[PDB]
């Protein structure tokens, strides 16, 4: 190993470099493992291996107590000559000192090397992309300026700065990557930005418009490649990957108006801020480019039958997957993803799933403007028939009051941490009616679990000691039969609600008229909203029988010593793992990389819409006469609560009491057991008729979606008052 060696002269410590390629410097300013021998010394360090922070106290006290064996010095002193010893000491000794109380504060014992360079002197930082908006174009410098190229938007407390502003855009290209390098112009040191959310590589001509998935889908966790592929393998709409996450191509339907006004009028009717987004985007001049100058309601029998037949299209795929291996088993996947998308995209299905979506609309647009009562069809869902989301939450409260009269279960489950807990229930008493009633549930909806849509993450039926808690919670919250009492509650209310709104309208002009078109629409609605959340239901379920067959493979792929660990598969796009299967062979610098890109996409939070120039934008709402400190929101179930905030990210640690007040970042149909015992609901994504939106009104729970870090900004243990008519949110303490 060279003893010493200057900047150019070395080819390819982690500064060391930042010199490296730096070199060559054009058009810009450029400046300018030894310890190696530091082995009593030794010694010490084996004590390391096995608290006793003195150590720190030695091997840091000799590092001052290092001396240099000339044995070099010269050579150190025969190099900076063009360019003192009692400096090279106290830092040369200073930087190894280094080594010692950080690595304690946070290992190998591998070495670091110093890096010596001088001093000058006139200075803030340029970012080659901005922090505020992640905008790849447009740069800020540290006081601080903003330009785009040879223009400035804002002057906050001048023509040399511009001349600056295209240095860093040249050194840029010498790494492709936006980066930051300080400038006192002679800059020391330069790294790339690594914050920014990544761009969809999509090479289609000009800037592009994305929105987001995660928002309308209510999920916002980062999405294993897997995951992502088969999703991207079912959709028939123009989507991509990025930043773990999925996101769908507009651009081209606002290039023309008609096809503009029917996308921005439409999407702002699910959530009000992709509005405010998008004709922020197009008042963006220069970005896009320039513009030149009733449904069919199926038979009452249809979703008996869709439900029907979408379970023995399941049954089927069941039986004919499980003879299936190898490349065998990627030729029938890729085939039964047609049959995948023919049951998710029946036009008879599309059809009643809008039937009950039209009904909820004509209700709430006619019943306000006939008697002034506004979103009525939120009351009129309450305890919808046929909901197989709605009905998962309810029926925990069913598997808890069996467990509920068992003493013995109960010590078990409140301490049990055992993935295998199953097996342990029978030398319990009422353990195997325990173990019965859990099967029962995970065979309706196991397949289930946050964040289903990634085919790679952990459903219930293989971790059921995730539901436990939940159990436990409605163990002691509720009596026995909370279900039957909860459900036929809502249907009361409900009618009540019909009698009531069909009753007043017999008292308006042309009455027996609005009453029974009225009637109609409730009738259509209570037989069709239900449905909304089977189609999910239906491509989940496949997605499990999928990620078992993936399983299979991923373990034959172990047992011929080609993988590692069978769950590498999940970072290996459907493309890329039937390759892997047919040929043999696998790129793990790929895997290795997909697996560091996923870590630091789940520190990455989806904006509503994402630019070509990566530009992360996210609507705002408008505050029409609203309390003002009120947190803005969108209104999806109607209702006005007081209650204790829960701030909680994961289900799993919810310990939710009577009169909580659930806030979260999303409700994916998982969550649904965990609206049981809440009193009212805020998310920080979602839509109109999105998944949870869709539960709440059903529940006869107040609901706000679509609030911006309503993690952070509502802290846990506070006391708030949502309002799901107005859709805001209050802070009383
Ligand atoms: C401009 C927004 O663009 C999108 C986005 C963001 C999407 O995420 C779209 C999307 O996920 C899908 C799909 C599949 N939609 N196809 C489009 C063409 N097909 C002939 C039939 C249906 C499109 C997504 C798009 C969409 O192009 O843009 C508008 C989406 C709207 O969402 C607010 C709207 C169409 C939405 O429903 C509205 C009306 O309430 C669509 C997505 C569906 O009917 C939902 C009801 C959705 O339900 P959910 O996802 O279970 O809550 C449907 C049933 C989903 C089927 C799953 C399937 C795997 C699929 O890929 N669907
Ligand atoms: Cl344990």
């Amino acid at each position: 190993k060279p003893y010493v060696l200057k900047f150019q002269e070395i080819r390819p410590g982690g500064k060391g470099m930042n010199l490296g390629a730096c070199s060559n410097i054009e058009g810009v300013h450029v400046p300018a493992e030894a310890y190696k021998r530091t082995l009593e010394f030794t010694q010490l360090l084996q004590r390391l291996s096995s608290a006793i922070r003195e150590i720190s106290e030695t091997i840091r006290t000799l590092i001052q107590h290092t001396q240099i064996p000339s044995e070099i010095a010269s050579y150190m002193d025969a190099t900076l000559l063009d360019v003192g010893k009692d400096a090279l000491l106290q830092h040369i000794s200073m930087c190894w000192a280094s080594l010692f109380t950080e690595r304690a504060i946070i290992h190998r014992k591998v070495q670091l090397a110093v890096v010596i360079q001088q001093m000058i002197s006139p200075s803030g930082i340029l970012f080659t992309a901005d922090p505020i908006t992640s905008n790849r174009k447009s740069l800020s410098i540290d006081d601080s300026y903003t330009v785009r190229e040879n223009t400035i938007t804002n002057k906050i407390i001048d023509q040399q700065i511009i001349q600056l502003a295209k240095l860093g855009r040249k050194i840029e290209a010498y790494f492709g990557k936006p980066q930051d390098i300080e400038w006192c112009f002679y800059i020391v040191q330069s790294r790339p930005i690594t914050t920014l959310y990544p761009i969809p590589e999509v090479n289609e001509p000009g800037n592009r418009v994305y929105i987001s998935v995660a928002h309308q889908q209510m999920m916002t966790d980062a999405m294993k490649p897997l995951g992502l592929s088969f999703y991207l393998m079912t959709t028939p709409a123009t989507m991509y990957t990025a930043g773990g996450r999925l996101f769908v191509d507009i651009t081209q339907s606002l290039s023309a108006k008609v096809s503009r006004d029917m996308m921005v009028n439409s999407l702002g009717q699910s959530d009000p801020l992709i509005k405010d987004a998008l004709l922020t985007v197009i008042n963006k001049k220069g970005f896009l480019p320039p513009l030149p100058t009733v449904r069919s309601i199926p038979d009452s029998s249809s979703v008996f039958e869709l439900v029907r037949n979408s379970e023995n299209s399941i049954k089927h795929l069941k039986q004919s997957i499980e003879t299936k291996s190898g490349s065998d088993l990627f030729d029938f996947i890729v085939e039964d993803l047609e049959e995948l998308k023919r049951v998710l995209f029946n036009p008879t299905s599309i059809d009643a799933i809008m039937a009950g979506m039209d009904a909820s609309a004509w209700l709430n647009e006619h019943i306000y403007q006939w008697l002034g009562e506004k979103n009525v069809a939120d009351k009129l869902s309450e305890s919808a028939p046929n909901n197989i989301t709605s009905q998962m939450g309810l029926e925990l409260l069913d598997v808890a009051d069996v467990i509920r009269p068992y003493p013995a279960v109960r010590a078990y489950l409140e301490q049990t941490k055992n993935p295998d807990f199953m097996n342990e229930l029978a030398t319990l008493e009422g353990g195997a009616e325990t173990k019965k009633a859990l099967e029962d549930y995970l065979q309706k909806y196991g397949m289930r679990c946050a964040g289903e849509i990634d085919l790679t993450k952990t459903r219930w039926i293989e971790n059921p000691l995730t539901l436990i808690p939940l159990i436990l919670s409605n163990i002691k919250n509720f009596d026995s039969s909370a279900s039957m009492h909860k459900f036929a509650q809502g249907e009361k209310e409900a009618f009540h609600k019909e009698q009531e709104i069909l009753r007043r309208l017999q008292e308006l002009p042309d009455g027996e008229q609005k009453a029974m078109e009225t009637k109609e629409k409730i009738d259509i609605l209570r037989h069709f909203i239900g449905y909304r959340e089977y189609p999910k239901y239906g491509m989940i379920n496949r997605y499990f029988i999928y990620k078992l067959a993936l399983l299979r493979a991923g373990e034959q792929l172990v047992k011929d010593g080609i993988l590692q660990e069978h769950e590498d598969i999940y970072f290996l796009y459907f493309e890329e793992l039937r390759e892997v299967v047919r040929t043999g062979q696998v790129d793990y610098e790929l895997i290795n990389a997909r697996k560091r890109d996923f870590a630091t996409f789940e520190k990455l939070t989806p904006p509503r819409i994402l630019t070509s120039d990566g530009e992360m934008i996210n609507g705002e709402y408008k505050r029409e006469n609203l309390p003002k400190d009120a947190i803005l929101g969108l209104p999806v179930s109607s209702g006005t609560v007081e209650g204790r905030a829960r701030v909680i990210l994961e289900m799993e640690k919810a310990d939710l009491e009577d009169g909580d007040i659930l806030v979260t970042a999303y409700t994916d149909p998982s969550w649904t057991p965990a609206f049981v015992s809440i009193k009212g609901l805020v998310t920080e994504v979602g839509g109109l008729m999105t998944h949870g939106a869709v539960i709440a009104r059903e529940y006869g729970l107040p609901a706000v979606v679509g609030v911006e870090n309503a993690t952070t900004i509502i802290k846990d243990g506070q006391q708030i008052r949502i309002n799901g008519t107005e859709g805001y949110i209050e802070i009383l303490d």
